[PDB]
């Protein structure tokens, strides 16, 4: 298991998200669904030139899986997936400029709901989750598990769990007072309100 420090601006953004009083927490789901949608567009675009890139799965979809026993909400996609490099430094480097602009916007009167306009919408997961686990599998690499409970660090390990073929799975270990995002009616309401025009099927699993 490898442990990494977040870049200073990312650690600062995650602390802001965890510490700021902000009741409109539900926007985390739109951000994660939007990220899943972008990765599905990426594999779809790549498959047009190289059809063999879909040999690890033709179906392009998003699954929302609540689990009251484990207190988790899992967002699963069959998108392009991430390499070890994407998890360790590639996406964290791009996120530095977006974090800075978002921080400036907040100081100028913007609110946490506009986070996605800065390409750092993923971190809104920490409005509701005490820990986030990300399992991913790209065609050119092995299966990896990224994990963080904030606090300035994240881990990356080769995933020994069940192979997922291709795509990304975001496991939100919810805070004790945020279990409403495990309720079927609540997830349905949020999906209809913020993610109604996503170009991929979104299946809300039931328990
Ligand atoms: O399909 C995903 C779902 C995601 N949800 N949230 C995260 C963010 C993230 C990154 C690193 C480590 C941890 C989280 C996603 C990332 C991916 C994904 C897979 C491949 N490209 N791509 C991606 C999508 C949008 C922006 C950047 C990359």
């Amino acid at each position: 298991v490898e442990t990494f420090a977040f870049q200073a601006e990312i650690a600062q953004l995650m602390s802001l998200i965890i510490n700021t009083f902000y009741s409109n927490k539900e926007i985390f789901l739109r951000e994660l669904i939007s990220n899943s949608s972008d990765a599905l567009d990426k594999i779809r675009y790549e498959s047009l030139t190289d059809p063999s890139k879909l040999d690890s799965g033709k179906e392009l979809h998003i699954n929302l899986i609540p689990n009251k026993q484990d207190r988790t909400l899992t967002i699963v996609d069959t998108g392009i997936g991430m390499t070890k490099a994407d998890l360790i430094n590639n996406l964290g480097t791009i996120a530095k400029s977006g974090t800075k602009a978002f921080m400036e916007a907040l100081q100028a009167g913007a609110d946490i709901s506009m986070i996605g306009q800065f390409g750092v919408g993923f971190y809104s997961a920490y409005l509701v989750a005490e820990k986030v686990t990300v399992i991913t599998k790209h065609n050119d690499d092995e299966q990896y598990a990224w994990e963080s409970s904030a606090g300035g660090s994240f881990t990356v390990r080769t995933d020994t769990g069940e192979p997922m073929g291709r795509g990304t799975k975001v496991i939100l270990h919810l805070k004790e007072d945020q279990t409403e995002y495990l309720e079927e009616r609540r997830i349905k309401e949020i999906v209809k309100k913020h993610s109604q025009f996503i170009g991929y099927p979104i299946t809300l699993f039931v328990e």
